[PDB]
């Protein structure tokens, strides 16, 4: 067992992901990058599904995967790039 | 299931292959940071698995998979 996949941690992870997704949508992305965003949104939706069915392990894996997708996009766009 | 030892071990092998193959192609400086981070998180997963922390190990490897898969999606062999 581990508190990393408890309900409140997953809820906060989701809130954090949704913030970064809005941040990435605030800038110009290539079509390929937009497809990464869409995949991250799909995995956000999956994380919520598993959380709601009480499967915290799968929920946690989905939101961390989505965070990896999104964090990579953030890293490819230095805030001082433009 | 997804975080059982057998599954994490397979994830770790699969990711090593994906990263060795990604780290030999033309990458931008920013992409190099992402690759480095994925390798670091793979290493973290390996460590936590050794200690029997399956949830922690699983989180590290799925995060690293997301980092890596994003780059794969930006480098389709046929871009179209």
């Amino acid at each position: 067992s581990n508190a990393l996949d408890c309900r409140e941690r997953i809820e906060k992870d989701l809130e954090d992901l949704e913030k970064e997704l809005m941040e990435m949508k605030s800038i110009k992305l290539s079509d390929d990058e937009e497809a990464v965003v869409e995949r991250a949104l799909n995995y956000r939706d999956d994380s919520v599904y598993y959380l709601e069915k009480g499967d915290h392990i799968t929920s946690f894996g989905c939101i961390t995967y989505a965070e990896g997708l999104t964090d990579s996009l953030r890293m490819l766009h230095r805030i001082i790039e433009g």
